[PDB]
């Protein structure tokens, strides 16, 4: 019959014989256990080593499967994704379908997964009760066998699927068999942008509980104006037969404190003509000065919920943890607590580089610990819910969570061609409902979300409506059709820009700030995705920040996204790389889009990651004088782990320096003020720096953490001395084909037909691979290619304006080289012209002056056609011949900064090995820049001078033809770029240009000067 | 597969490749014939001779039925029920579900009803295009076969299930095989108060489309701020392949006038991210001074919507009638154009004393034209959607509808158990959205319902803002969890009382004028049912529309209800009798309590009908002097075909009449001058009459119609001439048993040991056949019963009170009893006293006047004991030994009224034959009575004085006997009871007391006089 009817092909059928959704459950027998949340043993799990059989459909699967195991079958690890471990492959596809659209019929080729298990059930479980199964994570759907007889079937891959297995078990040996199939009616809503796989992903575990059982309960915590009263509600409902004799006792701890309690029999108030819920009771405990939950200070108390006799016999026990706080909208802004929220988010998909899709606790809690080490306080479920596990420790270490529905369309042709359909109703219902009945006691669920990318249909008002109605302790937000419908409590756009309108037709999106005050509107704003950090990328971050700050109704957003989707392949001599869409022979593919993290696979931060941290800090300043400002954004918790380390330093040389206690209230301000400062002996520019420091260790952190960072110019002595002028003058040497200069054992040589500097020698030995040349292109980022291929073109993207337009293959004509033999120096002087199909592009004029102290002044000007489109940088660049240990600059560091992402360096002396001067993005492109530079050292080579630079094994060329970071080879020799301009690098979006109009070069002349020298 | 899936005992499987729901379809291949509604070839009735055989379950159904025709199976009609054929028994219960509640599951003995049908299909059917099926109705679920092969399953007994045949059918014979279950996971949704029956009882059909086709269509209109401009709006969606010449027109048009059109491509506006609806186009259409639609005026106008090429070649045709209203909440308001309504509705079943629960035109034009004639102007389609007909009707003849979606759960405790359970909106959903799709287009559906007595959970609430989402032109009511709650845009309560609370726990019946100024509460307020018309009711009727006219908010109700839920069975001698719950063998039942309604059965008006017509007339009138001040309560129209008739009478004789036009507006008043009246010479009361007329016949009405009317004491000449003075005394005829009275012909006799006058003789004829007695109570009327059974009797009902006081069991002692001879007169003087268990309850005191005339005037007063329940009259009684044909009165009538209900009734001089003084009430009570009377004569008797009475051949101990109307036996003589004083009937409900306090006779002493004399 099974196969006859095809469930998997009906989005009328989601499940069979299933049972319905709860919160998690563990069937205590003791009352002590469950307060302390120790080990049940009524709950096992059953993971582990398996039986398990690949077919290509499941036609292909014999008949004596269902009693027998199958001998050609191999022994595997649940929980899995089949496609981890070789028997097909994972395919990568962003919005398209990876199925042919035809709802609600999927291809007959349909993988199919076959896993088996031999295991013993106890006598004692059979005696008495029910004994039932759990399936936490099936993808995408499949039927279950118990000892050859037929039991039901599942679908939604990201929700439990529960079955009752009383009937069907032994005392002894028995077996399971599961059939999951990778494709079924399911599938059509869930195309979010991420890798497809299949199997069973998530725990598997058998479940006791007793014939008279707790199946279901609510708690709910509502307060008096101020908060020093609360009290918590909590409603149970049971299964079984009805007696006079039953109780529930809901008891309230801390620590081992009880500190409330509350006893009554079933039977609720009367709710209409016919009566109430004899099945049901509620408890109610009052609470003074309750101690409350918060991101800041995660306080949590432990309910104990227990069926009993009136005389006091237990029945069973169920517990969970209680966050004692408020969440409501009041006159536009969303308040926690009665406070304003300040969303400081990040989007997080469940993801690892070698088990796929599978959860384990250790990857968990290494991601929330870098996520509050770098000043988050929020996380969105990007899209779907999560593994249990995930909510219990978002309550313990206090983070803000959007739980979100398992539902994406974004395929479909409009958007909303199914969640406008009625026939799809039941279905979408299911993945909201059950979704709210498993995590709704969880206190870091403080928003629900409908799903994402399904357009507007009068499903998402129907079950808005639902949300709002069972549930009224929390707002319920929708994105899709356009951000602002009738479906949402929070204006919530993805990538709307500070300043700038995109007045697309019907879903324009606004920029933030004029979002808020269109004619009749009210609501908070934050943006569930913003800020794509797609390769090198967050560049416009703190424009969102500062725009946070200023308005009180914009309220924040959560940045995309947490994780790079990398995953790990071998070569041929066993050594790992990173991998993304193709690499499998997976086509169609959106190759490396699955790459937007904040740091690695393995967790490794992108240096975008320092960029969030800075702009995202608690603590504000302000200088005057020698007045110092702190001011705190927190809403709840004093500065009760804070100091102050503040330092005074010329051009890098530390002078003064000292700390003072940080003692500020929510919301307050504290006045520091530093002592009277020494006199610099010399010329250069006084910086302070100060940094809160965190001196004792946190659940979170640990001791000498650093929170937030701060620099101001202090006063400025300019060098007013002239270095006295040396005994030795220079001499030129004039031939045919280059013009020599000679000062001691330093030597320079001019190509006098490439007009460039093409060799220099030190003693005798050559010190370029390549000439000193202009430069005005960079290898393409990701935000600069956008959605644009080879067999695709999108004119409009950065990189095509600049291939069309020639800037990489124009050529450098020579206008002018001469030279001057002038009382203390020699002065060459040169002018280039690059041209493209008879245009002029760029007009580069130089002078290189040589004085007697082996100093070479090189002065630039650069004309840039008005009609051109704005260069990459001005700049130079040359292979040097030397390979050096170390890297030592003046500037902006130590890591990686842009000018529209620089703000998290600092100005100071660095020193780094040379390999760090290289970010490997698993995409190849321009990497490593760091700006505001006045001196840089490499071997015995110093510039000076207001520059930016990378430098690095790495030629630019071979950075924009390679596609994957391990088919890069180090050249001979070390590749310097220094620009003297540079343009910033957006991602505000990766899909259109993003890079706003104050960081591109467009003001058409432009000036720069380097000294080149010996040290 | 389909004996082992049992999937009507699966509320997640409520169908199986059934179609999309629609708007009524008739793909016309002719545009003239679309517009005008004539007959499409491409729709087939199937309905006709079939075959049919019985089942007890599904199990006992042979194979062979699907491959051939069973030789044991009968040939019958459908559309039936088939228990109206006899092969099972239908079944009344009211709340009680008639099966065992254990959702999901039914009963293993199902009666199985086998459908078959041998047909042909015309050639060109096959070669090309779709070819459907559709049955408009199957109760409760069914499976379905085409040549032995399986097509598909469905549920919900009350909206067309459709099914695609074109795989199926073949050349010359097809056999189709239904498989019709009486009971499913559906019944579980469908407990409405009514007979339970079951097969294929609503119309069957072939339909066949073109591949490329319209698959839905929507109209809708939009007014400016005086509603001269209109805008049509048309969506129209299609299904097929896409070509870029297809095109779609919508016209609109007023007879054979075009008054609008439009033309355009598939390809509607962007709607997202992902485009717009390439299948789909929408047409606006401007109207000028539109012809508004409403019940007073159905202004109808005809789209017409094609799908054709760019070059002029139609493909195919639908079309629907368009009526321009519009429809909106305002301020606390509902409105119609601008104008606040005033419903005059009532709720109808679908039901036939012979045919069951099968529809036909005949029955639904008479069910129409009744209401209207009756001064109804809309109707509450309970609980169901109803047969497509209908709404046609509703649109043409004009009546505002309330759709209602089939959901009732009334037998669930508490009432909301399945509507708050998330498991179960799949099927509830199902019922609300499939009933919209196909009703929208129909202008008399002003409100959509959510059903009835589902208590209030929380996927009303889901599926009340998915309405409002999908049709924003339409409120939404529901009367479940307390009639405000927030699934209701108006509070619609069922019998809820004008001036008395009733303040029921969570779900209280507030007085109605109370409930509209509750804390916080705007909305309008329109019963959903109210009035409930069970057997002998409808008291208190006029005090409801007192209050909707006084109050702006009060916009009125829906009586409960039309017709009588009798079933016609047969005796002995095969003649038919009205049959109720329990004469089936039906248990358990609810007796009489499917018998509400204004009409039997077979469409004869109950009394309470024409008190209805008179309430909600649409003239009001005012006296003054010579001045008749007429209003319209019109809305829209003027008194166009309305004169009005006047006329004087002196206890009931003529003196002047006259006529005069009526030229009223909407909302107006007219003036109209009475001639000075000429002078009444003898004593008496002038009383004025006016009537409304229709001297045209309409559409719903013929010539001589009478729709309004009032009366008017005016002028009273009191009598003050002394009677002739007779020449003749009466004589005294003592013996210890008997005081006789003599004078000519005429002969009186008192029993001095009963105390009573035990019989009268005119010459040597007897006049009595049982003596002249006080009587102080009736045969109870169903709103005296209530709930009460004898099994479980409900000690608050009126008859339990009087059956445990005594007052049926009551026997009279005598206390005294003299005769007195006096000048010209004979006085007899009597006291009585009516006891129980030591308790007197009654004290009656009389004398008897005979005088010289021979005239009898009879005194009485009456004591009442105040802790006593208050008795149902104050009268007497006696059995007349003549039978006669007429009966003739001066007073109230000339139907039957009471003293809650005679607002209707005229006083006049009226004349009937015997029969007509009889209310035949299918389950028999006290009946007949008229008020208001001065005189009665009767063969050769008059009674003349200040009293109520009714007169019949059945005792008062007769009615309260016997159950059913024909088991009823004329007695020898003739029953008389003359009252003066009698109880109020009531009727706000029938299962508490419902009689107003001002009805209730309280007084404690009661007074009344009486000549009985021989004219
Ligand atoms: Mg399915
Ligand atoms: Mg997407
Ligand atoms: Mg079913
Ligand atoms: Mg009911
Ligand atoms: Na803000
Ligand atoms: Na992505
Ligand atoms: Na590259
Ligand atoms: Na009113
Ligand atoms: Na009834
Ligand atoms: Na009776």
């Amino acid at each position: 019959v099974v196969l006859q009817r095809r469930d998997w092909e009906n989005p009328g059928v989601t499940q069979l014989n299933r049972l319905a959704a709860h919160p998690p459950f563990a069937s205590w027998r003791n009352s002590e256990e469950a307060r302390t949340d120790r080990p049940s043993q009524q709950l096992r799990s059953l993971n582990g080593e398996w039986r398990f059989a690949w077919f290509p459909a499941p036609e292909a699967v014999p008949e004596s499967w269902l009693e027998c195991d199958l001998p050609e079958a191999d022994t595997v690890v649940v929980p899995s994704n089949w496609q981890m471990h070789g028997y097909d492959a994972p395919i990568y596809t962003n919005v398209t379908y990876p199925i042919t659209v035809n709802p609600p019929f999927v291809p007959t080729e349909n993988p199919t997964g076959c896993y088996s298990l031999t295991f013993n059930v106890d006598e004692s479980w059979l005696q008495e009760g029910q004994t039932r199964i759990i399936f936490d994570g099936v993808n995408s759907a499949f039927h279950l066998w118990c000892n050859g007889r037929w039991v039901g079937y599942g679908q939604d891959s990201r929700l439990p699927s529960e079955f009752d297995l009383s009937a069907f078990l032994r005392a002894g040996e028995n077996r399971l068999a599961v059939m999951v199939l990778r494709w079924s009616d399911g599938s059509y809503l869930e195309d979010q942008d991420m890798w497809r796989m299949s199997g069973i992903f998530r725990d598997v575990s058998l479940l006791h509980k007793p014939t008279t059982q707790i199946s279901d309960f609510h708690v709910a915590t509502r307060f008096n104006d101020d908060f020093s009263r609360a009290v918590l509600e909590a409603e149970v409902q049971m299964c079984g037969e009805l007696r006079d004799y039953l109780r529930v006792t809901v008891s309230l701890w801390q620590g081992e404190t009880q500190v409330a309690s509350g006893t009554a029999p079933f039977g609720g108030e009367i709710i209409d003509e016919r009566g109430g819920y004899a099945d049901r009771v509620t408890l109610r405990l009052n609470v003074e000065n309750p101690k409350l939950w918060s991101a800041e200070i995660p306080n949590l108390y432990r309910a104990v919920v227990e069926l009993h006799t009136a005389d006091g016999t237990l029945i069973e026990a169920e517990a969970c943890d209680v966050g004692f706080r408020e969440v409501r909208i009041e006159n536009g802004l969303l308040l926690l607590n009665g406070k304003p929220l300040l969303i400081r988010g990040v989007n997080r998909h469940e993801h690892h580089p070698l088990h796929g899709q599978v959860m384990d606790e250790q990857t968990m809690v290494q991601d929330i610990l870098l996520m509050k080490q770098n000043n988050f306080n929020a996380v969105r479920c990007s899209h779907y819910p999560n593994h249990p596990l995930w909510y219990t420790l978002c309550d313990r270490y206090g983070l803000y969570v959007v739980d979100e529905a398992n539902i994406e369309t974004h395929g479909m042709v409009p958007m909303n061609r199914l969640t406008d359909d009625p026939r799809w109703l039941p279905a979408m219902s299911e993945r909201v409902t059950r979704m709210v009945q498993r995590d709704r006691n969880h206190p870091s669920v403080i928003i629900w979300s409908l799903g994402t990318e399904s357009g507007h249909g009068a499903n998402h008002d129907a079950l808005y409506r639902w949300i709002k109605s069972v549930d009224p302790s929390r707002p319920v937000q929708y994105e899709g059709g356009g951000a602002d419908t009738t479906a949402t409590d929070i204006i919530c756009p993805m990538y709307a820009r500070v300043d700038e309108d995109q007045p697309f037709p019907a879903v324009p999106k606004w920029s933030i700030k004029k979002w808020l005050s269109l004619p009749g509107e009210t609501r908070p704003l934050i943006l569930c995705e913003y800020a794509h950090a797609m390769g090198n990328s967050l560049g416009g971050f703190a424009k969102y920040w500062q725009a946070f700050r200023q308005y009180p109704r914009l309220q924040g957003g959560f940045v995309w996204d947490w994780v790079d989707q990398s995953l790990i392949k071998y070569d041929e001599n066993g050594n790992p790389w990173s991998a993304y869409g193709g690499d499998f022979g997976d086509t169609p593919n959106d190759r490396q889009f699955c790459m937007n993290g904040l740091v690695f696979a393995d967790r490794t931060p992108h240096p975008a990651l320092t960029e969030a941290k800075h702009q995202q800090q608690f603590f504000q300043f302000r200088l005057s004088g020698q007045t110092i400002e702190v001011t705190s954004e927190y809403l709840f918790r004093h500065s009760d782990n804070e100091l102050l380390h503040w330092m005074v330093a010329l051009d890098g040389k530390p002078l003064a320096s000292g700390e003072v206690p940080l003692d500020v209230a929510p919301q307050g301000k504290q006045l520091i003020e530093l002592p009277e400062l020494p006199q610099p002996e010399s010329a250069g520019q006084l910086w302070l720096t100060v940094r809160v420091v965190q001196p004792n260790a946190t659940a979170w952190s640990e001791a000498g953490h650093i929170s937030a960072w701060q620099q101001w110019r202090l006063a400025e002595n300019l060098s007013v001395t002239l270095p006295a002028a040396s005994h030795a003058i220079p001499h030129l040497t004039t031939s045919e084909m280059d013009f020599c200069i000679e000062l001691g054992n330093k030597r320079w040589q001019f190509n006098r037909q490439s007009g460039f500097l093409s060799q220099m020698w030190i003693g005798d030995k050559k010190q370029l691979l390549t000439p000193l040349r202009d430069q005005f292109t960079r290898a393409p980022l990701d935000n600069d290619i956008g959605v644009s291929e080879a067999t695709r073109i999108d004119p409009n993207a950065w990189v095509e304006r600049w291939k069309a337009a020639g800037h990489y293959q124009a050529e450098a004509a020579l206008l002018q080289c001469t030279a001057d033999t002038l009382a203390d120096a020699v002065l060459i002087t040169t002018a280039h012209a690059w041209q493209h199909q008879g245009k002029t592009l760029f007009i580069s004029r130089k002078t290189y002056r040589i004085d007697g102290s082996g100093q070479m002044a090189i002065t630039v000007d650069v004309e840039v056609a008005s009609d051109t489109p704005h260069p990459a940088r001005i700049g130079l660049n040359c292979q040097l011949a030397q390979v050096a240990e170390r890297v030592n600059w003046l500037g902006l560091g130590p890591q990686e900064n842009y000018p529209d992402r620089l703000t998290a360096a600092c100005f100071d002396r660095w020193d780094l090995p040379l390999s760090d001067m290289y970010t490997p993005y698993v995409f190849p492109s321009e990497n490593g820049l760091r700006c505001g530079t006045r001196e840089l050292n490499y071997g015995p080579h110093q510039w000076r001078g207001d520059f930016q630079f990378n430098i690095s094994r790495y030629s630019q060329q071979q950075l924009m033809e390679t596609s994957h970071r391990h088919l890069l080879h180090a050249e001979e020799g070390t590749w310097l770029n220094i620009d003297g301009f540079h343009m910033g690098i957006g991602g505000d979006d990766s899909w259109s240009p993003s890079v706003s109009a104050e960081f591109q070069l467009s003001a058409g002349r432009y000036h720069y000067q380097l000294v080149w020298c010996q040290k």
